[PDB]
């Protein structure tokens, strides 16, 4: 909750820091195995809500992010089913998800989402960074 | 265990975001943990507190890659990691065995060189021992 919020807001900063504008475009300089260094998903939008960069293409995830949310700092929650939650990681969370599947394969998983607004800068346009924790809330205890 | 590393690596990304390279020197802004920052050759550039016994615990091999480790320490050394709140619990551990051994979680994170910073390795240590919550 509070530690989730802080660690998610902290990952937003890492990506902001590592982001650059070259060739009239946004690029992020990330270590080789970023996906594996953290169980998070990041998206980066402009002041008008247009996607500029996605750690990956995640349809269900992109329809959950209400444009409204991009105009202010916030902590939200989105929902996915076990099947989508598992593609977010596609390692041992997989066994746990199978266990959720054994009792209810239509089970809903809740994911925390941090929205961070960055006012434009001399070397950086106004930007909105969105960070989604990929470990559902129902599996945190483990 | 797992969230332990995630919270330590969060304290690490913080220090990396506040960091700056000016006058050819690393510049660090002040954001239960202790942080140390090293360069590409594995030389210390900054320690949040100078704790000699801890530095000799950070195996140079660990600075090459991101990783999660554990280091042992007696009660005298663990209590030197805080200057002292938790100190009270440390006194009763000491009171029933001055040779008690303490474990501390250690997160190592590597940040590749870029166009605003050179390759760094930030090391974060959980100052509260594993067996004291
Ligand atoms: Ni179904
Ligand atoms: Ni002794």
């Amino acid at each position: 909750d509070k530690t989730t919020f802080r660690l998610l807001r902290g990952e937003s900063n890492l990506f902001y820091t590592l982001a650059k504008w070259e060739n009239n475009k946004l690029h992020v300089e990330l270590p080789e195995n970023i996906d594996k260094q953290s169980p998070t998903m990041t998206l980066i939008y402009d002041e008008n809500g247009q996607l500029l960069w996605a750690q990956r293409d995640v349809p269900w995830l992109m329809k959950m992010i209400q444009p409204d949310w991009l105009k202010s700092n916030g902590f939200h929650e989105i929902e996915a089913d076990v099947n989508d939650t598992s593609l977010l990681l596609s390692h041992s969370i997989q066994q746990q998800l199978q266990e959720v599947r054994e009792d209810d394969d239509d089970a809903e998983m809740t994911h925390s989402v941090a929205v961070n607004v960055y006012p434009a800068t001399s070397r950086m346009p106004k930007l909105t960074i969105v960070v989604v924790d990929t470990i559902p809330v129902e599996l945190k205890s483990s």
